[PDB]
């Protein structure tokens, strides 16, 4: 389709992912959408085998092929692609890295992480434990799994990576630390 931007390709979801497979986390691609004249997608790599597709809705188009003068992502208004790449995408890549580097984050699949948490709990029978994992079935979400003690169920709450923090329940926390406190506070109540 008709768009002049270094990072634009006429790719579908699969071709985008193939193109990004071998590239760094945060590497992205803008591409046409199958939803019409007025949508684009940012595909990007969170990890090996893990890609998110962000819907870009265009408004105020001057003709069918041209890019829209107004762009909505995740209910936020933007003026051009560069603004989206920097103030939305790159902020998400920032927070992702912030989180995967935390002591509190466990890599790998959910099945694996649950194993890890349940062993730990058993060797720390009275310590409450909680870890973060990547949600491979819902790209851009983390699991938050905790276990009050060795005799409590393993509970799982969901946490959305946004461009301004980690959304949990009803609040968007701007850092991992703020998120950790916020979680310990949701429990006590």
């Amino acid at each position: 389709r008709v768009i002049n931007h270094p990072y634009y390709f006429p790719f579908n979801g699969r071709q985008a992912e193939d193109y990004l497979r071998s590239k760094e986390r945060g590497e992205f691609v803008i591409r046409q959408s199958s939803r019409g004249d007025d949508h684009l997608v940012i595909t990007w790599k969170l990890d090996k085998d893990l890609f998110q597709h962000i819907d870009i809705q265009e408004l105020e188009k001057e003709n069918p092929l041209a890019l829209g003068k107004v762009l909505i992502v995740d209910n936020q208004k933007y003026n051009d692609l560069d603004q989206i790449i920097v103030e939305y995408l790159q902020n998400k890549v920032r927070l992702l890295n912030e989180m995967t580097s935390s002591e509190k984050f466990k890599s790998g699949t959910k099945k694996d992480v649950v194993k890890f948490i349940e062993d730990y709990s058993r060797v720390n029978p009275n310590k409450s434990v909680y870890y973060f994992s990547l949600n491979h079935d819902n790209p851009g979400w983390f699991y938050l799994m905790f276990k009050i003690n060795a005799n409590s169920k393993l509970y799982t709450w969901n946490v959305k990576l946004t461009n301004t923090g980690y959304f949990l329940v009803n609040y968007n926390y701007p850092s991992v630390i703020q998120l950790c406190n916020g979680f310990k506070t949701l429990l006590k109540s």
